[PDB]
DNA sequence: TGTTTTTGACAAGA
DNA sequence: ATCTTGTCAAAAAC
C-alpha cells in the first residue's frame, strides 16, 4: 500500500555515496526522509 | 471506513 | 555529545 521512501535509482545513488563517506544525518534531510529508514536499507553492518 | 505495506519517531544499548 | 538497531503506532495508497 505505502509507497517506499526511496526507490532504486537514488537507492543505489545513495548506496554508492555512503561508500564515499558521507553522514546518514545528511543524506537523510536531503533526501527528506528519516534516519530510521536509512540505517534499514543499509545498515552500518554494509 | 478497512487492510496492507513501509515509514519515521523513539527508546535503549551486557 | 554520538552512532546503531530494533520496536511500534500510524501515514500513505487503494
Amino acid at each position: 500500500g505505502r509507497p517506499r521512501a526511496i526507490n532504486k535509482h537514488e537507492q543505489e545513488q545513495i548506496s554508492r555515496l555512503l561508500e564515499k563517506g558521507h553522514p546518514r544525518q545528511q543524506l537523510a534531510i536531503i533526501f527528506g526522509i528519516g534516519v530510521s529508514t536509512l540505517y534499514r536499507y543499509f545498515p552500518a553492518s554494509s
